[PDB]
């Protein structure tokens, strides 16, 4: 089995947890897909926004390759729009949640009933990149383009600055207002929700938002080194966050040659934070089984005990590895990650499920859950796709309004 052959098979298996998995009415990606049925929330169709706009990059890397036809693949997506143009907003922001069903909220906590931005970054991420890809189609594939540029402009960034702070909030309430106080600082996986603000044609944050907010005026620049490994930014609460902080930002923001103020390189950044948990697992200081060359990738997911915000520490680490970590870092470390793509396959049906791979596994605790998240699979179909073809990055890189948004930030591509 060549390594084409192996990703094609992971790349349409994992395209059809969102094309065959997704909650019927909207036609996205519920957070949850359970192969035993058992919801412990009952929740089966509860969308999630984010781990939607991953969806909807899957779903195109799906229609380019011919997984579906191209008449198919357009009547999902107007079908993913209707439901958008309906379900709840806050000042233009998506929620964490919905109910697929009526396009409601669900609370993702009491008092986080309102917007999401980081949410709605991700989900306009995916939308942009399927607006470039329908922009010069036939007539009802452009009349699909403008009902999502609509939805784009309609997303107000600049509200959530807290009336005109240097800084972006997490969240906003019409109930709570700004009572989850979060404002968003870097290293983070949150880097798009900035640009995308910056890019925004009529509700766009001034630059201070980025230098006075996000770079907290060069604070996010603090080099330092975790498993002899040299990382270049400061990560919010820790030496090295979870590998999904290298990849959320990067599925339609094309790392390669990408530079700015505070980092030389977010290729040669992302690729180091990968090497860093490769690292880790080698030299696995816990003795968890499995863990080395052939197996390694820690980052947030299901765990034995629940779920958990796994990274490369003894903290941190629980003895699970989910798949999306080094899979989602092809795009960086190709070798690596095909390494432990061809090893993952090879453990057979307890891992490698009907829609790929399930969503984290512990070899020392014989825990092997037939579960999917969304937010897991996302980012394995879209990496595959911008590594064999930069289709994503491609149609992303090129919407007019990300390219302003890059250049008012202080960016660069060379």
């Amino acid at each position: 089995l060549s390594d084409d052959a192996l990703m094609d098979t992971v790349q349409r298996r994992t395209f059809l947890y969102f094309w065959e998995g997704a909650e019927p009415n909207s036609g996205l990606a519920p957070e949850r897909y359970h192969v035993d049925g058992v919801y412990p929330q009952n929740d089966a169709n509860v969308v999630t926004s984010g781990g939607s706009g991953f969806g909807i990059m899957a779903i195109l890397a799906g229609i380019d390759r011919g997984y579906v036809t191209r008449e198919e693949g357009l009547a999902r997506m107007e079908r993913i729009v209707s439901f958008l143009e309906k379900a709840d907003r806050f000042h233009g922001a998506y929620p964490h949640w919905w109910y697929g069903d009526t396009g409601k909220v669900k609370p993702f906590g009491q008092k986080d009933n309102g917007g999401d931005l980081v949410e709605t970054a991700f989900l306009m991420q995916g939308l942009l990149a399927v607006h470039q890809y329908y922009a010069n189609g036939n007539d009802k594939e452009k009349a699909i383009a403008q009902r999502i540029d609509r939805l784009w402009r309609e997303v107000d960034w600049d509200w959530y600055r807290k009336g005109g702070q240097n800084v972006l909030y997490w969240h906003w309430s019409p109930t709570y207002g700004w009572e989850m106080d979060f404002p968003i600082h870097g290293y983070n996986e949150c880097m798009i929700m900035y640009i995308l603000a910056a890019a925004s044609p009529t509700h766009g944050v001034p630059a201070a938002v980025y230098h006075d907010g996000w770079a907290q005026n060069g604070a996010i620049v603090s080099p330092h080194k975790v498993e002899g490994i040299e990382l270049h930014l400061r990560y919010q609460g820790t030496e090295a966050g979870p590998l999904f902080w290298a990849q959320y930002s990067f599925l339609g923001l094309d790392p390669v040659g990408l530079k700015d103020e505070y980092c030389p390189s977010y290729f040669h950044e992302m690729r180091n934070l990968t090497l860093v948990n490769r690292a880790y697992c080698i030299r696995n200081p816990k003795h968890y089984k499995g863990f080395g060359p052939d197996c390694w990738g820690l980052t947030a997911s299901y765990s034995v005990d629940g779920y958990a915000a796994h990274s490369p520490n003894e903290q941190d680490d629980k003895g699970v590895i989910s798949p999306t970590a080094a899979l989602s870092s092809i795009v960086y470390t190709p070798e690596y990650s095909l390494q432990v793509m061809r090893h993952l396959y090879n453990m057979g049906d307890k891992v490698f499920g009907p829609f790929g791979f399930y969503d984290a596994f512990s070899e020392t605790d014989n825990w092997y859950p037939q579960r999917y998240l969304a937010i897991d699979q996302g980012p394995i179909a879209v990496m595959i796709e911008n590594y064999r073809t930069g289709l994503l990055w491609k149609l992303f890189m090129s919407h007019p309004d990300v390219q302003a948004g890059l250049t008012k930030l202080g960016f660069n591509t060379n």
